[PDB]
């Protein structure tokens, strides 16, 4: 299974998850920007941010 690492509006990537099964997405806003930090796996976020995980290849884009 393969999950987005891409982070904010940074150029789309992917990476193999091990062990993992689950893509995760995380975004938030800030007074810099919007940053968004994906992932291989179904980590936990702090409140606030936002995070999104589901059992699909690449759907954590």
């Amino acid at each position: 299974l393969e999950c987005h690492n891409q982070q904010s509006s940074q150029p789309p990537t992917t990476k193999t998850c091990s062990g993992e099964t689950n893509c995760y997405k995380k975004w938030w806003s800030d007074h810099r920007g919007t940053i968004i930090e994906r992932g291989c796996g179904c980590p936990k976020v702090k409140p606030g941010v936002n995070l999104n995980c589901c059992r699909t290849d690449r759907c954590n884009n």
